[PDB]
């Protein structure tokens, strides 16, 4: 059974786990494995924020670890979000954001009710001095420049303009980690180095965690050239985010705003390595539903059946499917996953934080 | 009333206050003036950390303000004081350290039962989440390299190896001032940028606070060519502390130490800019006891009485009083001042906590 939940946790969505050996002995001696993602409460949830982070929740779910979802109201204080107002924030912690990650592990087909929300505050006032403790302990085995190149963690540049609390951020999130005695540490790649870091002071506080980094959800949007020829990677990558709604599909869009997204979305001929839209296929679509992936063709009358996404990448680089029969399988695909959800939070009880919580605080 | 209460927070120990017109307009509106000063547990009590600081502290108390004796236990354990055990600098801070500033306080004139005693960790505690909040909103207004230039606040260079709790530090003693509501944040003028950095963060915490610093007690061995032409003189300084035990006068030291230590002191012939000796009287012996400065010549007969220390000064540059009757002088009237914190400490209920508590952790 060991392997199968190895390859559980090391699943598509995963993109690099740090490291499979320490897993291994955390799986031979029986120990128990915590986990938690920490999320800043910044705009709506969409597919990268949501569904692939709850693809991996539920992921971990099935291979019997213990899940948590971490809501960090005070790193996303720092980061000026949501208009820098803590009581704002704490709500959509509380209300909005915690129901839109429960609803999207639903979605994918996890259990909301397994799973264990946790403020930031309400845990470090509970823990009280062991937090600020274990941030100075923290800070005494860590370096300035680590923390200064841990900046990307909050997807911000070294170049931009910063702020102590911010370098602070990264001590913190390490904290939280500690704090919770979370032996899996999960994320997206960008918390790829706080996690390091957190390694790097295990001597500390007696284990190892183990850093999980699923794959960051690339935005439809990649048209401009930002072509890549080589921190670099780091900097000037784009992915879906909130700040441009347009490229970027939340769990309760209109059908009709899922269809218009992906249609003018990025999608070369045969090109496979920055497609947005086979992304979704991979990183989206097939992780939640195994079933062989199925495009029909309008020149053709025949339809096309492929028993996994490595041969759909095999016949889009034989430029075989054409875009729009792509896309419109995508979009069609979407609109039946995340339909529960968009009736929860447009027809159901998720409209009262969706329509208020969120935009009635925005001015 | 006013006018005296200034001169008398603004007295010879005083090196500098920011700034008298504030501390005008909180006593003109009747405003109530809190005052602290931190003290990290480290080594024995001298006369610069005790003796001057205490001069303050009492007079602060005529001054009818509060006063309170802050032990900074996380600060000392972030710098690796006393071996770098939390336990070990929490016990010397509750038992030697305190009753060391007590008796300095009763020594100088001062009275040890009006003035409170707080530990670090039992602030951090009691408030909790408060002191959090005060140290992300201080880290969100300053920026990184304020926080790294203001690395003397502790003793150490900018060039000297680094650890983020020493930059974290910096924003942990402002938050310090802001959570006990302290409008009078006293201490040593290298604590100087620390307090810079509160006012400059009063906006998120509604009132700024008066800044008082005392001169820095300078030690006996200078007779080294640390010759100043112009962060040069914050780096370069030599003062009495603990790593020198021979330039310390400690408050328990015999006065066969304290003989042999004056003596050996530096001690030009008509130099007044740096004499180790000469400060002794103007910010030790003359604030303690005010009655006229008597030196006794040996080749002639006769005493010499000064009504003040600019007259001792005028006479010093003038060559008529010769070094070793300064020196023995100076010996015997620090030996009369201490005698009584000498007899708690080596005769009395002090000796437990001075012969083990900093002795026996000792290695």
């Amino acid at each position: 059974d060991i392997e199968e939940r190895i390859n559980l946790i090391a699943q598509k969505p995963t993109e690099e786990i740090l490291t499979i050996d320490r897993l291994k002995q955390y799986l031979e001696q029986g120990i128990d494995l915590n986990h938690y993602i920490g999320f800043e409460i910044s705009g709506f949830v969409h597919l990268g924020t949501g569904i692939i982070s709850m693809l991996k929740v539920r992921d971990f779910q099935k291979a019997k670890v213990k899940t948590t979802l971490f809501l960090a109201d005070y790193h996303s204080w720092i980061n000026k979000k949501l208009g820098g107002d803590l009581e704002t924030i704490r709500k959509v912690a509380k209300g909005y954001f915690a129901e839109a990650l429960k609803v999207s592990l639903k979605t994918v087909g996890g259990d909301p009710d397994e799973v264990k929300v946790v403020l930031g505050s309400e845990l470090y006032e509970k823990l009280g001095i062991e937090y600020l403790e274990n941030i100075i302990k923290i800070s005494m085995n860590t370096t300035l420049n680590r923390i200064k190149k841990g900046i990307t963690i909050m997807g911000r540049k070294q170049g931009e303009s910063i702020s102590f609390a911010q370098l602070l951020y990264v001590p913190m999130q390490v904290a939280d980690i500690y704090s919770l005695n979370v032996n899996l540490a999960h994320g997206g790649i960008d918390q790829r180095k706080a996690h390091v870091i957190a390694i790097e002071v295990s001597d500390a506080f007696g284990y190892k965690p183990i850093a999980v980094h699923h794959h960051l959800l690339l935005g439809m949007h990649i048209d401009e050239n930002i072509r890549q020829k080589l921190f670099e990677d780091s900097v000037i990558d784009i992915k879906m985010s909130k700040s441009k709604p347009e490229t970027a599909i939340f769990i309760h869009d209109t059908p009709e705003d899922i269809r218009r997204k992906i249609r003018k979305a990025y999608c070369p001929i045969g090109e496979i390595e920055l497609n947005p839209i086979i992304e979704l296929v991979e990183y989206v679509i097939y992780p939640i539903l195994k079933e062989p992936i199925v495009i029909e063709n309008k020149k053709t009358h025949q339809t096309m059946e492929f028993d996994n996404v490595e041969q759909l990448k095999e016949a889009y680089a034989k430029k075989q499917i054409h875009p729009l029969d792509l896309k419109e399988y995508v979009a069609e695909k979407l609109i039946e996953i995340l339909e529960p959800a968009r009736k929860y939070f447009l027809e159901g009880k998720g409209n009262k934080y969706l329509e208020e919580l969120k935009n009635l605080q925005i001015t």
